[PDB]
């Protein structure tokens, strides 16, 4: 059999000696030469059906040749085109002919679905009658045939005759439904056995028809076989063996087998006796009947495997990221943009502490970029652990290369030689290259090389030059692949797409959410937790900005809590002002007002909503914009507010979508607000928690969420701690996690016993809410981190003075978390 | 050559005497064979091009035969399947044979316009390398070829050298990029004008390549041609002449020619001059080379005709209604509905009118229509006239038939039998035939056959089979291309399928409109001429009751005037009265308000603005709705509305998009707006009249506008009844007809003018503006009609007091037609 050789970070298939050259195929022996092209094409088959590679095959000659006619025209029913440049390229070395197979479909959602079919065969082994001829499908016949049928006479009065006349001319001809067949005694058992499998497979595949056996075909006289040799219980036996010997495939239920009708007739000669004629009437079949298994071919593991007839019709008729296919382009400039003059190194964070852990690591990487001026180099800690491998220890780093005018290089750096070190990397290149492929659906020509550089002061194929990329186009879209497989995998990289997944996501609904500001001067804005009430917030004052015209000190933000009002302060957006504060002051000068967590906002210290009312009706452009944000899922008090009555609270926009977190967080945001609608607080108004989330929304982002409960404080510390240190090794920066506890009064007290634990992770630099533009992990009460958000969130023994309001931080909590979160609740 | 016959309802193509069957044309000569095969696929390729067909042959055979195996094969390479059932069939009687073909693509949209090719050839003239071949793409190939061109070595050293010792041994083989032609001195000019239009186009079309000639293919020795005949510059000339006589289509500038460079080099022996070689290195061009013009054909009048080489790259690279395609199957289920168990005759309108001013001609329909016992039979004055041909007086009605177990069949009845009755109705049935499949794009096998009645007291073939209409789902595709037919000509039911387009279009604005029930309490709707006012506030009152729950006449509609306060009230959604009535009685029970035309209220009666939020406000359910909806084009005065100020008009909703008039009465409308635009009158605000229309939209529906001026009065009712007699004649109801004047003061004087010419017309009634349901003309004022809307408008003198107001009066007027509009203005 075939065997893929495992010394390549590719798909490659030796055949073993061939044949090569139409003179020397000419004077092969007809049998050996169909067994060389039979082999060569199972080879191209699978690379085809399998994400593509390269056919290895020793010539017997030394001067260079061409690969033959015979092949060419295999080659060209395979892929059912003449443009055998877009699959297939060759070359050669010495006594080595190579061919590079590239891929035929790629993807698990390719553009062309309901197109061309995602196979290709050597045979389909689907035949159908066609006028008076048997032709066989090809792929996309059969694709088609298969699509069509997965979807929810003259002749029958010589069929009637119970005897036959020798020598009797049969009226019709031979047609779409009527076959005639003579038949010879000395094979006649022989002959009807191969009759039966070209024939009836036909017939049932189209409408039916009749088949005569014992029929002369050119002149019609009905003959029959010798009445010696025939046994018409021994025939029919044979046959119906035969018919129901025929694999068939249902789409259907029922799943009725083929049924036909078999008579044998005596042919009588002269009022005698003189032999049987064999008529079979096939009815039309429900779904497809096969003559034998599909000739189609696949690597699976190390072996070429032929595909079973019910998995062949599987593929026929039929983690991914939907998001990440759908904003790849988006996604790739934000992240893998190329530059044009300079190779790009990233992440830059990264790279960053890996010169700085390494001696001499940034001189051994720029000495190897020396050739490459434009592309991009992409470094990771393991490659291997980011697509779903095995860590090896002693390797430093890994970096893939896509550069212009080279192929993607996999980089793997060493700290000492080894010998396993080229398996590691040759495997992980390898495993890379199919996921850009069957993951990523790149349907270019892609390979990527295995490189292992060591610290510490089997022959590379040389590829077609089609696989070098060319420019600007090919190396954008190699990239949007990578942005759909990395989106599949749990990595870094792979979160910093999940986060500009998220982005993206807000910016749509934002869209939709923008064009009610030319319909309102008033709006109250009830936004479901997770739902980007903030972010809007925000993109509303620069348009409003821009719309009316105004100075950005001309709009005014109003919010409950100082660490929201110093984030959006620092946005340079508008003025942010506390409610105390507004309250307190005069902001006669104000023209527009966007009012945000208004459902925090208290009534001790005087009527907020009337001043906001005053101000903006009194401004000059009749009444102003006064827009006012809340979440009744996030009341943090029994109080009231100060908001006008429910049914007052007019007109209305409700942000229904969860867009700022991803899938885990979002799916406990929505089994927690159930809980809330169950037993609502009694100051919250009746009918407002009665806002649903949409009925199938989903967000397309992978996130993380695990329940650590009955644990110490001091192991509390211990497992954040030890998780922040993991994080923080793969790249990412401690502004990327906050701790949030119950209370602002436990913040003294966990800050303490958290930096005893996280000293000893060479990190002893603490910061609260108030400061979110420093490098350091934010630890503040859940209260007091209202509109705020950070990928990875701590939550640690929630705490409320009142069970009523304990649901509620829950939902805080876990809507700060974009990624990761982590809920240490009381024991 | 190939004439199309033309006493068929069909395309009938006589290709004469051709030998069918297989024995009898392999005793052929090879010649004979190959004519009639190639005249038997220009009849073929027509067809398929042409909409389909029947191909006309007579047999030299009495008894059936087969037709042939390489006629077959040349089907099947035709429509690049073995599915050749699909597109063709065949019959025989007697000694003439017919094969039945479909068109290969209907419609001028069809849902593979982007997957499959358009037209089918038997050859494209489109080559290209296969590695060391030359292959022909067949039409799907050279379909992705020019989709591709459409979007915006070892053997160059060889090609350096000056001279070449003969018998040298060229190192590198034929391959995609290098081909050696064997040169005889026999026919050595004849050679090169043959090999040039082979190899030449296909280097250039696939990324260039090198011919040498002079080289044997085999043992790659150079030994060029005898140097006694070559004459080198001759040669030269000859091959340059070659190669620019190549047909070129190019998708882009420049346009420059094959670039070649063409070299001639001598081949020395034994150190002696030998004779000459020639070498040709082509470049890759930028779009296709053709060989030589391609081989498809198609029917033009009643020729068959071979397409250009630009036509036919036109063709396969690239009135009509886009609103009939989209709408085809709610547009067939409201009209065209086909009954289970009984025969419908539609329309009944027109039915009724056709058996009383005919005698016998109930009884003749129904005689006829016995044997159908399920379908639909439409009716009409002239079948030919709603397709744009000529009427025939003595014709009474035609009708299509289209029923189960039946071909469609058009009926032609006559007063009195005539000659030319015959041809008058296949000429009908043949445009009908191929407007169902070159317009209508359908997709199945269609034949519309011709017959002919008379009132007073060729043969047709025999179709196969699957022609016939099997069930609902054959006469539903079949009826739902009739309705994308009607809408792109002016007939009767083309105007009831354009008002129901204008209906989905109503209702598809509604259905965003309504989203605001949720979300506003209070809300101004500013809509433009056309946009449906009126249409979405009686939908929202049935939103309203079902969404509140309330009963019907806890819902208020106010409006100016009677005539549209008493339509309101006749479909019970809601109270509906005057703002006259609203100010003095009591309605104490109201809920929610509705106020439309609120720009024509007046002030000197109250302040209705202030009851209306008062009796809202204090309703059970808080605040209840309040939505007025106005639009400042059809303001009706210049005094006080009693609105608020367009500052405190908020929030607002705005129905920029014109869905209730065709499109010559949308264009005339956007027109007329813009003129108001530049003349605002003072008691309209400053900012109302800067809304809109939307950038591009257009209703999809045609309709009919002209202006008939310097007419007396006597002789605009001439007019005005000789068109509403027309129309009345065709099978239009006189509910359909409005006829507008100035003032409602001479509506009593132009009354009694249009009864004394419209009396001609055999009509003596008139209705009034307050009566609607009646089936009467109705004639009134302008101003009168506001909100209400007809079919037919016909405006006579649009006059007003104040010039200022005029201008308004024209959008007033017009925005009342849905179809038609003939305007009589002023001399
Ligand atoms: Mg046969
Ligand atoms: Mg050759
Ligand atoms: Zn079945
Ligand atoms: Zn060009």
């Amino acid at each position: 059999p075939l065997v893929v050789e495992p010394s390549y970070p590719d798909l490659v298939i030796n055949v073993g000696e061939v044949t090569l050259g139409e003179e020397n195929r000419k004077k092969l022996q007809k049998i050996q030469r169909d067994q060389e092209k039979e082999r060569v094409m199972r080879a191209a088959c699978a690379l085809l059906n399998s994400g593509g590679g390269v056919i290895r095959m020793a010539k017997k000659v030394e001067h260079p040749v061409e690969m033959g006619l015979d092949l060419e025209q295999s080659l060209r029913e395979l892929i059912q085109s003449s443009d055998l440049q877009a699959f297939f390229e060759t070359k050669q070395q010495g006594r080595c002919f190579y061919i590079f197979v590239k891929s035929w479909s790629s993807g698990p959602f390719p553009e062309d679905r309901s197109v061309k079919p995602r196979l290709c065969s050597l045979s389909s082994s689907l035949y159908r009658r066609s006028e008076t001829s048997v032709r066989s499908m090809d792929s996309r016949e059969a694709f088609c045939f298969l699509k069509t049928k997965r979807k929810p006479d003259p002749a029958d009065l010589i069929f009637q005759k119970d005897y036959l006349e020798y020598g009797e001319i049969l009226p019709f001809p031979e047609s779409q439904l009527v076959e005639f067949k003579q038949f010879s005694t000395k094979h006649f058992q022989e002959y009807v056995k191969r009759t039966i499998p070209e024939y009836v497979p036909a017939f049932a595949n189209t409408g039916g028809g009749y088949l005569f056996i014992g029929v002369d075909d050119k002149s019609r006289e009905v003959l029959g076989c010798a009445k010696e040799n025939v046994d018409p219980d021994s025939l029919r036996r044979k046959i119906e063996q035969a018919i129901y010997k025929l694999p068939c495939v249902h789409f259907c239920q029922p799943q009725r087998p083929i049924t036909f009708t078999l008579k044998i007739v005596n042919v009588l000669k002269r009022g005698e006796l003189y032999g049987y004629a064999c008529m079979i009437r096939v009815n039309p079949f429900c779904c497809a009947v096969f003559s034998e298994a599909p000739n189609s071919w696949i690597v699976e593991d190390k072996y070429v495997c032929s595909l079973t007839t019910e998995k062949w019709v599987g593929m026929m008729t039929d983690v991914y990221s939907k998001k990440g296919l759908e904003h790849k382009k988006e996604l790739q400039q934000l992240l893998f943009s190329v530059p044009p003059g300079y190779l790009r190194y990233t992440p830059e964070s990264l790279w960053r502490d890996l010169i700085s852990e390494h001696r001499g690591l940034e001189e051994l990487i720029n000495k190897q970029m020396q050739p490459f001026f434009r592309g991009i180099l992409i470094f990771s800690r393991s490659w291997a652990v980011d697509l779903n491998l095995q860590e090896k220890p002693g390797v430093i780093c890994d970096a893939l290369l896509i550069a212009q005018n080279s192929t993607p290089i996999l980089y793997t750096i060493l700290r000492e030689q080894d010998a396993e070190g080229q398996d590691y990397c040759t495997r992980t290149a390898f495993t890379l290259k199919q996921k850009l492929v069957n993951m990523g659906g790149y349907t270019g020509k892609v390979c990527v090389r295995a490189k292992v550089l060591c610290l510490s002061p089997v022959s590379p194929m040389d590829y077609p030059a089609s696989y070098s990329l060319a420019g600007t186009q090919h190396m954008e879209a190699l990239l949007q692949s990578l942005v759909i497989v990395l989106l599949g995998f749990r990595s870094l990289l792979s979160d910093q797409l999940g986060c500009e997944v998220l982005n993206l996501l807000t910016a749509q609904q934002y869209e939709i959410f923008s064009r009610s500001l030319r319909k309102n001067r008033e709006l109250f804005v009830h936004g479901l937790p997770g739902s980007g009430k903030t972010i809007m917030a925000m993109k509303i004052m620069e348009k409003i900005r821009n719309v009316f015209h105004c100075e950005a000190h001309r709009i005014l933000y109003v919010c409950e809590n100082q660490p929201l009002r110093n984030f959006i302060s620092d946005r340079n957006i508008c003025r942010a002002e506390t409610r105390k504060t507004f309250l307190r002051e005069n902001f006669e000068h104000i023209q527009h007002i966007v009012i945000d967590e208004a459902q925090n906002f208290r009534t001790e210290d005087g009527d907020w909503y009337g001043k906001a009312k005053s101000i903006t009706r009194r401004a000059k452009g009749g009444p102003g914009i006064l827009w006012i944000f809340l979440d009744y899922f996030q009341t943090s008090h029994l109080d009231c507010s100060g908001l006008p009555p429910l049914s007052d609270q007019y007109p209305r926009e409700e942000l229904t979508r969860i867009v700022r977190n991803a899938d885990p967080i979002a799916k406990y945001l929505q089994k927690e607000m159930q809980v809330i609608r169950s037993n609502p607080s009694f100051n919250i108004p009746t009918g407002c928690l009665e806002v649903f989330p949409e009925a199938e929304w989903s967000q397309g982002v992978q996130g993380t969420l695990r329940i650590k409960k009955y644990l110490t404080v001091e192991q509390i510390m211990t497992c954040v701690a030890d998780t922040c240190r993991r994080f923080f090794d793969r790249g990412y920066s401690p502004k990327d996690v906050a701790v949030l506890v119950s209370t602002a009064k436990e913040v003294e007290h966990y800050k303490y016993e958290l930096l005893k634990a996280m000293r000893k992770k060479r990190v002893v630099q603490l910061s609260d809410a108030c400061d979110m533009l420093g490098d350091h992990i934010v630890l503040d009460s859940v209260r007091r981190f209202s509109g705020l958000e950070r990928s990875i969130v701590f939550g640690i023994h929630p705490r409320t003075a009142d069970p009523a309001i304990l649901p509620n931080v829950l939902i805080c909590l876990a809507s700060r978390a974009k990624q990761h979160l982590y809920i240490f609740p009381w024991g």
